[PDB]
RNA sequence: CGUCAAAGCACUUUGCAAAAGCUAACGUAUCUGUUUCUUGCCUUUUACCAGAAACAGCCGUUUGUAAGGUGUGCUAAUUUGACUGUAUAGUUUUUGUAAUCUUUU
């Protein structure tokens, strides 16, 4: 039974995730807000880099160029 | 419809210039005259008959340009031209696969 791309960011959205980009990093964090463009918006985020924490940020947008991954944690 | 540029605008009165540029109604109209010839009917010439060629007038038409007139605006309206004139963050151009490092000559 098919499950689309909005739907699936629709029900995402408030629970951990994790979401890569074209270079490398990993970032995971509960989702507040998704775009018509996903692009996303992330909340107490913490940079996963090569499976190592690096900085403890807090709020957080991506621009939807970089994004080349969504799931979860 | 949109932009930009020019200009007052529409309507009107005169003046002044033009109107085969590659065969084509300046006028889907159309009349008179002069000269030179040819034929008609004729002897008074005019006035005429009905063909030609060559010239002319007249009644009109169009265009450009100049100055004006009326009505309207010159805190506007209208005309005229010109233009490579449209809106797309998700695969073929303008919302990036970039960033970065190292060796050779």
């Amino acid at each position: 039974v098919p499950v689309n791309p909005k739907p699936f960011l629709q029900g995402l959205i408030g629970k951990p995730v994790l979401v890569r980009l074209k270079w490398g990093q990993e970032y995971k964090g509960t989702l507040q807000s998704v775009d018509s463009y996903m692009n996303l918006q992330l909340l107490n985020a913490e940079e996963l880099v090569d499976g190592v924490k690096t900085g403890d940020l807090g709020e957080i947008l991506i621009r939807c160029n970089n994004v080349l991954w969504v799931g979860e944690v």
